């Protein structure tokens, strides 16, 4: 039970005891420390815990493929914690109104919550503290090393978050102890069967109208995603240091939508790899995906107020791209035809393509993606939105710090170096469709996605 891992942000008097665990980012039952933190206060109140979900109402920003993702793993949950006699309740609505009439309705006596450095979830527990007076606690049971603990500011690379990370591996990778059950707001599918029928007309379509998105690549769930980890680690870990950047073939771990939905922790996945035999230069290199870029995607997001926004790119890059706004563009394409994948570029829809059908796009291919965008937008903050849009649309791990870094990389520079100064893009890293030919099958992942 390291300290280290909460952080207390509202003082006060605790009321009845009935521990409340706000479950926003880690949506499983095993390997939560927020749960386990939750759990850890019950006993010393000698009171029960519970777990309170909100189905807030900007669910219809995404598609039917993150909400029936997001709902049917929430399906499994409710039966993971029955059986630990945890009740969970869901509530529908705004996370400020909710929350706060269900701490005074249920005389709760202590709130937990989960960390997440995105400013929607900023936004809610500003308006969850003014309204309640029972003690505020949060956890990072996200990252293997608490986000504040890691760095106490902004890392503009890689190389200076890596041994700061590696330092405080032995005192934070460590075994979850195992959740203690309880010594003793209608329906789930209802609430789904709403939802899609509101999301219903916004649904992506081909032209005959059938439906792009295909559901049978990645099962939702806390279940599914452990043999996602299993089937990585046994058949797919040995090669992925010499195969991540082929989009090609299929030798991704395929863990981050059960990531970014918490489905599974990322700890428990460092656990597994870490203990498992393989190839030196595969495992470091996931290693170095999972722990370092993904949590410096939290201590981007945490330590930049404006993550999303031009003013966190690095001062070379603004300068840069400053320099080249003025640039005339090759060719400007809007939302419609960024969305429908209707570019000059055949690798860039193909990668569209498979974004619009899986919801996961291949890693190397992101990269590609998004550099495209600044190449092809009227302004570098245009390629900014018109990236954050389509990613946080269709991406079945988007709205997720992870995406706001990678697009931060692609198109600001950050986490990376200046390189040869070219136009409209300056110095920013170039990613050319002749380069990728040289690298994988190019005309193999255009057929695969036509
Ligand atoms: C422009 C762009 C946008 C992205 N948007 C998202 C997003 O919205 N959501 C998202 O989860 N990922 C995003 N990624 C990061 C990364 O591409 C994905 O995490 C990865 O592609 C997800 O598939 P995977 O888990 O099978 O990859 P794996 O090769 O299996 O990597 C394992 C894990 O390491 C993490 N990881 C891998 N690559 C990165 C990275 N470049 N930065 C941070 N963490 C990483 C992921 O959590 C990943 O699950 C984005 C990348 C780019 C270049």
């Amino acid at each position: 039970m390291n300290p280290k891992r909460i952080r207390a942000l509202k003082s006060g008097k605790q009321g009845d005891g009935p521990v409340v665990y706000w479950m926003s980012r880690d949506q499983r039952a095993e390997d939560n420390w927020a749960l386990l933190f939750s759990r850890a206060i019950a006993k010393e109140a000698n009171v029960p815990v519970v777990v309170v979900f909100c189905l807030t109402d900007e669910f219809l920003e995404a598609g039917i493929r993150q909400y029936e993702f997001m709902l049917k793993g929430l399906q499994e949950l409710e039966v993971s914690l029955s059986r630990k006699k945890i009740p969970s309740f869901f509530l529908r609505g705004d996370p400020g109104e909710k929350i706060s009439r269900f701490v005074k309705d249920y005389n709760a006596g202590t709130l937990v919550t989960d960390f997440s450095p995105l400013r929607i979830k900023n936004q809610w527990i500003e308006k969850v503290i003014s309204g309640i007076s029972i003690p505020f606690f949060e956890v990072d049971a996200h990252n293997v090393v608490p986000c504040w603990e890691a760095s106490q500011k902004h890392e503009y690379a890689a190389h200076t978050f890596r041994p700061k990370l590696y330092a405080l591996l032995p005192e934070f990778l460590e075994e979850f102890p195992e959740l203690e059950p309880n010594s003793v707001v209608e329906t789930l599918s209802d609430v789904l069967e709403t939802g899609v029928k509101a999301l219903l007309p916004e649904r992506a379509l081909l032209k005959n109208k059938d439906p792009l998105f295909e559901p049978w690549h990645f099962e939702p769930g806390e279940k599914a995603a452990k043999k996602v980890m299993e089937s990585f680690i046994a058949d797919r870990l040995d090669s992925y240091g010499a195969l991540r950047n082929d989009p090609t073939k299929n030798m991704l771990s395929n863990l981050s939508p059960y990531l970014h939905f918490g489905q599974i922790s990322s700890q428990r996945v460092v656990l597994e790899v870490e203990k498992a035999e393989s190839n030196p230069g595969s495992k470091k290199a996931f290693l170095d995906e999972i722990l370092i870029w993904k949590e410096i995607s939290d201590n981007f997001c945490y330590y930049n107020p404006g993550y999303d926004g031009f003013e966190s790119f690095p001062s070379w890059a603004k300068e840069s791209l400053n320099a080249h706004r003025n640039d005339v563009r090759s060719h400007i394409y809007t939302l419609e035809e960024f969305e429908a994948g209707k570019t000059h570029d055949p690798l860039w829809n193909a990668s569209q393509m498979e974004l619009l059908s899986t919801g996961k796009m291949h890693g190397y291919t992101r990269m590609y993606w998004a550099k495209k965008i600044l190449e092809w937008s009227e302004s570098p903050e245009k390629a900014l939105e018109i990236a954050i849009c389509l990613n946080d649309r269709y991406e079945l791990d988007g709205r997720d710090p992870n995406g706001y870094a990678g697009i931060a990389w692609s198109i600001g520079g950050v986490h990376d170096r200046a390189w040869g100064e070219r136009e409209v893009t300056g110095k920013i890293r170039y990613m050319s469709y002749e380069g990728c030919k040289r690298k994988f099958d190019v005309k193999l992942y255009i057929e695969k996605y036509s």
